[PDB]
């Protein structure tokens, strides 16, 4: 198959949807690779590794776009929707839902729409979002200790303190795949760390990974508003897979903080679980003030450091686009009912149930389609 | 005794020369304790709480600077020689050898000046300067990491990567207090770290300390070519500090590689480093690296830094209010390398020295 | 039941079926328990020994070979054949689709042949291969860290190093079971480490695992390429494709060194062309050391007797608490091991890799 | 001034007393610096990595002797006395106590003969002697593992064991830089580890250093007898008494190991009567294995030769930038280097053991 990677043209979007290392796999498997001038340069890819890797470097977005499968990291904007032909395959982050002029040109261009977020294993995980949760739960704790900083705005306090001096108090509210890599990093800078969740299995798979490095805490709205009240820094890091947010931290909970502390509510992306996160911020604009309390609310965490970002993505969707590049798209999800639950759009029908739902628009199971 | 702790007036200095709790240990010991209102509020200490642990709360920079001992962070600005006198007792960092106008005035109004930064064990050790490398060792990595992401100027990594994916490398040169407290923190944040240090003790001791944790190298040019060559962030952490890394090395450095320097108001270790930045405005990038040359990173951590420089000033500061600048200096050997300026002479030989001044020894003006 | 443990007799193979703790099982369960002299000499078990726990020590390898089950450690050589006879039970490592000659031996002669590394669990997992791949695992970093030492080909460095001194690198190709066992002893000799794995799963785990102590990469040729360029020691513990190139191979510094845990099954390295044995054991090719001795558990045969027998006698018991039928009809794990039955080859593989009919195992058991 | 670094001739000897860093901090500093062609080869330092760092490779060993300053490795041979010459800087371990011809070659040449071995700091240390020490000590037990294989001759155990089998066990005797850095590498194989100690100061720094991964115990002829009778691995670490009996080495179970580090300089086993070299490296006596290599960092030359050149190349660098006499007069650590000068002894022990005289330094250096 041809395939195509452009640059990511939304603002300050520094990821890319392949590395040399992805070129070499598709080149070596008999594929034709086109990058766009400048696609990997946000992320530290010059055009010349990209190169001796066998790919393709093309001047023009349309001659990237030209080939039969479009491997990107955002959605296609206004000015990409043109691009679209009859049976082109697409393979990025697509967010339907909440996206209607994306998804009638996608309709009505008869393009093969494949979403990142959307395939699943049998054991429902999202093996494709995981990545970006790593990055973020990582980026979570590095963004509140410079908050802490007086300069930010914080009370002015290093997480693991020094020689004779008390550590700050880190509350890492879900103990999942953001909660968790979270956690690292907070042991790591030598803060006192309770991580909290629901599940109690989760709190004993936690308690065998970090031991006596941290404390694991049932999560209930008494054990949260405790927490909150002692805590430097508290990490949002809770997913419901489906639904928005839960708002597990109150107004109340907040004035109870000391001025200075820290909130980054990595759940924000689904509405976050901090009541008074009133608004999303921006890396150029990352807080804002309310009762004392610094609140910080970046959706794309991972956008800070598209590097490493970009590595984590395209380690595990690269191996998804090999075998839709190999085999074709059809025998591909036909033979990976996880890369199937990835089809968001096909031949003019939105063949997601939920996306169709959301948009008022029509259904038609993928099955059928596809036989 | 009277004594008085002033706010810190120096731009942003938001330290403190005492805690609640050090004002509890000089009351408990029946001094009379005067704070400046706000002098704690940088550092989170409200005049509530130091009126709580016992110390009288005054309205005016001259109420406090009245008292008979004066305890302080930074150094007396022009506008403060005025409320120097004969006897005063002052006890602050004071840096007198790169300061000439405020030796001249220590000496005119016949200031006990006592130096933190002098005070010096029988061992060499400066007690009261090692909390301050301590803070700014644990604040390199910090900074260095935040300066990696891409908003920041930096080529957009995690030191610790993430599954499946490559670590940061930092190079940490100098393996004392300050380069072992950077080390601690480049481990947690999940860095292959390289501590270089010119001395093989010190490296067996890191070792000891660190194990499999990071890898200890012997300090010369070439290794620190190497070394800076494939660094994602490098910590200058050498106590006037010799150019350990040239122009040719930060050259041979991946953009959005970042520098950070410990003693960067000690000129620092990098010859690309030609100014100091503040806070407002962190850094400036030389063949695409990233310098960040903030000075006095302790100060981004007032809170953390004031529990630290206090821990260890505050004992020295009751020796003298027990017993006398005098008596504490003739019981205490390491406090009396403090004293600076006594009775209009300058007792430090290095001050003297440094302004073309007269010395004068300190045992025969103490007797 | 009575049940015979022989001596292994193939050159150098100095394991054994059981331990005096396995005859004390069978002992104390009711079974008498034959063991030849000397079985168990290799691995540090006396005669005495297995006595004290309750066996009877039998002078001929005809007198263990006489019990209605045989323990054995490796496959009858055909000097053994004249051993079998109808109705034996024999639970052995078979191996039985590379071996013509004992297949039509066990089929003739009507053996119940069990084979160790056909035993296979629910979720697909060999639990009688499992402990040989955890000692070949922590085998090989060991072996690897003996061949860079330069009295015997290596650059001549220590894996960690010393105060001052740079650390090796060890990559580990596979993060399963022998991978992950040799990155345990590659981490505790001070290498810098790195495991890559195609399973970012398995990625993640090794990351639970071992945090800071080792990095975690992608598997793909160009990851392959760059860990390998830069190594001291690679160890191939896949499961078998060539993942390590000829051109990969050639851009290593002199004196580095190949181990695989996967030599007799092929191996991921292009290069490594043949197997070699303890008194010539490497090889080199573009000035690197390939080390090709296959069964590296075979040089620890009493770690390795104790890691086998741990898991092999307890289904051991069960065919003599029951009888071969009613142990394998209760346990399907167990059912599997039939390869032999009555004069039928019951596993498809084996049929098929001699031309030979295949049976379905449950219409035998009935 | 003019250095030379011939390479190392003695037979095996495979380390060199520079790397290309330390031409580099020599070169500059103004220094002229010549390396015999293949000096480095046996530590994986080619003629062109030295060209690079600004040294000139020379074709002689003629040529790199004729330098003011010559640095070694190893004392040299009779067939290099002809290099000797009035007033010639030598800077090598000398042992000179054990070389009469040696030092009589020294004296009559006038050679201003620099010992690493006798270089000493205030405290006692010697610090040109620790980092073979350190080699050695991590080396030790990397060669127990080796030698509790079976086809080298042991019982055939991992030190580390795997899951559900029993760990081996190490005896360290003597807790000092050796035998500190032999557990590292024992507790990382996954031995049970004793280190023994007869000073409690050095048992407690241990515990801080080690906690929970090895047990201390304090050294008496009682605690050694009941460690060595349990020990697969035993490791004499001790500086030389003979504090491990024949009756102790009786009470082991057969194909146990013990590896002396202080092999050369006598080492702590009665047992031990005779020193090997790599191609036999054991003898067996009462079925211990009996492992009698000397210079263990001998066999990791590239490792060994950092180790050490990091530490004697800035005492090069002062004789170098001063002259030997100053650097010494400025340097007392390194004053006590001296061995020979201007036809004098300097060194009371090498005088006494040759029945020469012995002149002070000091009165010479004036
Ligand atoms: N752009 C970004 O900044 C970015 C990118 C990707 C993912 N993320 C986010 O990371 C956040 C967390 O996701 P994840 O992958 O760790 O989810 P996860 O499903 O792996 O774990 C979430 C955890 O929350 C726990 N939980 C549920 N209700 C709870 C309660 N009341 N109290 C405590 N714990 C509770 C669950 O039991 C589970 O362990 C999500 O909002 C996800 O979107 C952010
Ligand atoms: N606010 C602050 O940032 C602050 C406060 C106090 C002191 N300092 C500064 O911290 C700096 C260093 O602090 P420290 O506490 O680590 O010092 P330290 O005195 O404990 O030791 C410095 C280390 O560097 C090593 N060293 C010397 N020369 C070297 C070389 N050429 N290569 C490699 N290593 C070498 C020494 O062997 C030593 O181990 C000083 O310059 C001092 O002025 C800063
Ligand atoms: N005599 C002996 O030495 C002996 C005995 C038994 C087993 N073994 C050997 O053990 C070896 C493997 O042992 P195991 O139990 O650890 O295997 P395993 O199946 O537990 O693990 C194999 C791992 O390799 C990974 N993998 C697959 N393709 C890959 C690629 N291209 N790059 C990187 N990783 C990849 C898988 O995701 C998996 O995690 C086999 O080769 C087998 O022959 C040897
Ligand atoms: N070529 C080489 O292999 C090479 C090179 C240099 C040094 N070395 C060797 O290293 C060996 C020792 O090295 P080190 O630097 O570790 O020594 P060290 O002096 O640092 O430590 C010796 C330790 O042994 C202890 N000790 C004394 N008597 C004891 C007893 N009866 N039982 C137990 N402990 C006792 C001491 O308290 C001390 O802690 C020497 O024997 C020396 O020959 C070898």
């Amino acid at each position: 198959m041809k395939i195509g990677i452009p640059k990511e043209i939304k603002n300050n979007e520094n990821r890319v949807a392949i590395t040399p290392a992805g070129v070499m796999t598709l080149v070596k498997a008999g594929h034709d690779v086109y990058v766009e001038t400048e696609a990997g340069a946000g992320s530290g890819f010059s055009d010349s590794e990209y190169e001796k890797a066998g790919a393709v470097i093309v001047t023009k977005a349309e001659d990237a776009w030209a080939a039969e499968m479009v491997l990107k990291v955002k959605e296609p904007l206004a000015e990409e929707f043109r691009y679209f032909r009859p049976g082109l395959i697409l393979f990025t982050y697509l967010h339907l839902a909440a996206a209607e002029a994306l998804t009638k040109a996608l309709v009505e261009q008869k393009v093969v729409g494949i979403a990142y977020e959307t395939v699943q294993l049998a054991n429902g995980s999202l093996p494709l979002l995981t990545p970006m949760s790593e990055v973020a739960g990582r980026m979570s704790v590095q963004v509140g200790a410079q908050f802490l900083e007086k300069p930010h705005g914080g009370k002015g306090i290093l997480l693991g303190g020094v020689p004779g001096v008390r550590r700050g108090k880190v509350t890492i509210i879900g103990g999942g795949t953001a909660g968790t890599n979270a956690a690292k990093i907070a042991v790591g800078l030598g803060a006192d760390v309770t991580i909290l969740d629901i599940n109690a299995e989760r709190l004993r798979e936690l308690d065998d990974l970090f031991g006596d490095q941290v404390t694991t805490l049932m999560s209930n709205s008494y054990h949260i508003a405790e927490c909150v009240r002692e805590s430097d820094l508290v990490v949002g890091a809770v997913l419901i897979p489906g639904a928005k947010a839960p708002k597990l931290v109150t107004e109340e909970m907040v004035r109870s903080m000391t001025p200075g502390s820290v909130l980054v509510d990595v759940a924000i992306d689904q509405g976050g679980i901090f009541e008074t996160t009133d608004r999303v911020t921006t890396h150029d604009d990352p807080t804002y003030v309310k009762h004392g309390v610094v609140h910080y609310a970046v959706a794309n965490m991972p956008g800070a450091v598209p590097r490493t970002s970009t590595f984590a993505l395209t380690n595990v969707t690269i191996p998804y686009a090999l075998q839709i590049a190999n085999k074709g798209y059809r025998a591909a999800c036909l033979d990976n009912p996880a890369l199937l639950k990835g089809i968001n759009t096909l031949d003019g029908h939105i063949v997601y149930e939920a996306v169709a739902a959301a948009h008022n628009m029509p259904y038609t199971d993928v099955h059928s389609l596809l036989q």
